[PDB]
């Protein structure tokens, strides 16, 4: 009973956060096995940020210029290299707390947990979605860069995100763990264009199902509609178009609630056209889009991790 | 930049969760030093829940009737006793992962993180508030009982909550770590009256300050008001009355934003009387009350834990 924006437990990631300091800049790194991953702009000063030549800057740096520390443990850099926008600092000590992990590149609309850190120390954890314009609406202050996003599948941590920049519009941009940015962004302090932030329609539908499961049913009508008629209305309100893949992914929720996907679409369309009236759904006056169908199944079933 | 409902990192609590099984009932326990804390209704069947005599039920149980396991580690109960509504299971092995901790009883309006568990394994973490009617709006399924709420102060885990019941209205009730319920609730499956759920006014004000800090300023007027005139309007909308202690606690936020507390009160009153109009504040169409003034200072400053 009840529904909450739930994060994954962060214990297996807390033990991988380190502090990386090169010159005067200090940010967070991810220590897995005997390598530390961090944003390459750790080698920049605040002045170099407006037009850095990362090749030129990196070459006037040696192994002993990078100070990595895990708590009061001082690590020794014995090799460094640049992979896209992340710096891989090869150290001598493998992390004894390295969990089973993999690097994954997620798609827009997927959700993950962010462990926000400062100077290598965890501060808080929250759940968010990759927006369709490849930004995230996070909570980051100066020095939070290198904080990572993750999922916990089975007993394995799936690292999917590392924070690099705050854009002038206040939103956040970052890379995967191979150093490739999500979206068209670059690690350069300049005016960068983010596109239209649309609503993740399939996620809204998963949340409506979660509401029905929890007893919030006032929005249900017996109206129906088709994919095309729904998408016409969705496109008018800056909603992502629904495809047949999305209908399939809502299948298990349709089965457990007895409500057809296209019937739920017809309820959503009326909410788009006529509004919430001032009612709420699961304690919210807005349509929520940061739960995937899997998050809903996870939470309404009681899936645990180890 | 940005604002999120942030939970504390859960690593130091994950290593204290165990599974407790007595007879056919299995729920979660909290393993600190050489004692396991769990809800005493672990000794009930589903049938005994409507009128249990915990004294009578407990006396037909011995040490070897309680099976406590931490992962694939089997613990041995060498002593048991009932303290109010929690069972203290004395075991032979002290937890090697016992953090610095204390037990605290929080007051309504305070916030904490809940680690939702099933069968001793963590499932997710979220942040919530103790409502003024001593319930919490959580996310709990069957078998989540014994899940605990906590804060992280400095390097010390402050345990403040343990989940015991879901009420027929769908909300959740629990105890402190001494076994005393929050509110007038009892560990008995019966119709129980929860009072009026009012809005935590001081928390709303702290969140308005957070909005101004983050650039959301459209609700600011130069109107002013007094405590009494504000409380007259607040009481009409089921808002908790603001006292001078609350004004003092908003002091640091007033200083950093240059906006007087009574001025912020005048803005809030207009929002109560005229509504949101359809605008939003920090991405929300409703007035948010699950951030304390301390949460706001914490998040907008970058406080880290160890």
């Amino acid at each position: 009973s009840g529904f909450r924006k739930m994060a994954f437990p962060s214990g297996k990631v807390e033990g991988c956060m380190v502090q990386v300091t090169c010159g005067t800049t200090t940010l967070n790194g991810l220590w897995l096995d005997d390598v530390v991953y961090c944003p390459r702009h750790v080698i920049c000063t605040s002045e170099d940020m407006f037009n850095p030549n990362y090749e030129d800057l990196l070459i006037r740096k040696s192994n002993h210029n990078f100070l990595v520390q895990a708590g009061n443990v001082q690590l020794r850099v014995i090799g460094h290299s640049m992979q896209n926008c992340v710096l891989k600092l090869k150290v001598d000590t493998a992390n004894p707390k390295t969990p089973k992990y993999k690097f994954v590149r997620i798609q827009p609309g997927q959700t993950f947990s962010v462990l926000a850190c400062y100077n290598g120390s965890p501060s808080g954890v929250y759940q968010c979605a990759m927006r369709p314009n490849f930004t995230i609406k996070g909570s980051f202050l100066n020095g939070s860069c290198g904080s990572v996003g993750f999922n916990i599948d089975y007993d394995c941590v799936s690292f999917c995100y590392m924070h690099h920049m705050v854009l002038p519009t206040g939103v956040h941009a970052g890379t995967d763990l191979e150093g490739n940015f999500y979206g068209p962004f670059v690690d350069r302090q300049t005016a960068q264009a983010a596109g239209t932030d649309t609503t993740i329609t399939v996620n809204v539908l998963a949340w409506l199902y979660a509401a029905v499961i929890n007893g919030d049913r006032w929005f249900l009508n017996r109206f129906t509609t088709t994919l095309n008629d729904f998408n016409l209305v969705a496109m008018k309100y800056n909603y992502e178009p629904l495809t047949q893949d999305h209908v399939d992914i809502l299948g298990p929720l349709s089965a457990q609630t007895g409500i057809a996907v296209l019937d739920m679409c017809a309820s959503l369309k009326e909410l788009l056209q006529n509004g919430m009236n001032g009612r709420t759904i699961l304690g919210s006056a807005l349509l929520e889009d940061e739960f995937t169908p899997f998050d809903v199944v996870r939470q309404c079933s009681g899936v645990t991790f180890q």
